[PDB]
């Protein structure tokens, strides 16, 4: 009978970029990097074994996942809005959604395995992941309402692997982009400019 496990690890970064100094029709830009480190699973899915013995094959799909607002407003009301640079080899799916960017990297699909693991580890519980993606470098777009000098501004969002397990080949799931929407944003991007007439 068969069974898929999936879980999102989830990677808490701090980071900070300087877009130097700007006047207000120019795109100041900042690259969001990818850090392999401490990741904590922030969502699953289960309903196969939890622990692989070594004994049988199970079968791996990973993807990357970034979640990155399109528009971060200021303490007093401003809104400043998120473009896309340059996303490498990144798919930015669900355009249409309002809100948020959602670029994914499927890089592991219909592979077998017969490591021991655990396939269905819990909320809270942490691993380390390796891997290492490309960067994504967004522009900002400044109104001209906006006003003047040094800004900085923290911008969440959220960044991770899904693993999915499962029992046989040619498996295939993708978290839905309304939960991906709504997972813990563990990442930090301080962006830093100086504004101009
Ligand atoms: C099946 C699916 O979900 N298709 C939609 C696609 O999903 C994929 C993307 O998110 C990418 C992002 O990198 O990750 C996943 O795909 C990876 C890997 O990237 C693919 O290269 C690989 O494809 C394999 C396939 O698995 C093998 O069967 C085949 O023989 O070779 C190919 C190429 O090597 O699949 C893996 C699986 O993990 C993820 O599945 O995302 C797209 C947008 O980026 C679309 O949403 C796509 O859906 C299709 O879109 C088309 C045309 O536009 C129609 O709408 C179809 O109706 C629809 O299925």
């Amino acid at each position: 009978m068969a069974w898929n496990n999936i879980v999102f690890y989830s990677l808490g970064d701090v980071n900070s970029y300087q877009g130097g100094n700007v006047v207000i029709t120019q795109r100041p830009q900042f690259i969001t990097s990818w850090r392999p480190g401490i990741a904590t699973v922030t969502w699953n899915q289960c309903n196969g074994p939890e622990f692989a013995d070594g004994s049988w094959a199970y079968y791996r799909e990973y993807i990357a996942w970034v979640v990155f607002p399109k528009k971060v407003m200021t303490k007093n009301g401003y809104p400043l809005f998120i473009e896309v640079h340059n996303k490498g080899s990144w798919s930015e799916e669900n355009t249409g959604d309002n809100d948020s960017y959602f670029f994914l990297k499927g890089y592991k699909w219909d592979q077998r395995a017969f490591d021991t693991a655990n396939l269905c580890q819990k909320p809270g519980e942490t691993t380390r992941l390796t891997e290492k993606f490309d960067d994504i470098i967004f522009k900002v777009a400044l109104p001209a309402d906006l006003p003047l000098g040094d800004y900085s501004v923290t911008i969440p969002y959220t960044s991770g692997i899904q693993r999915h397990f499962a029992s046989y080949l040619g498996a295939r799931f993708k978290i839905p982009y309304n939960v991906a929407k709504t997972l813990p944003r563990e990442n930090e991007m301080l962006f830093l400019f100086k504004n101009i007439g």
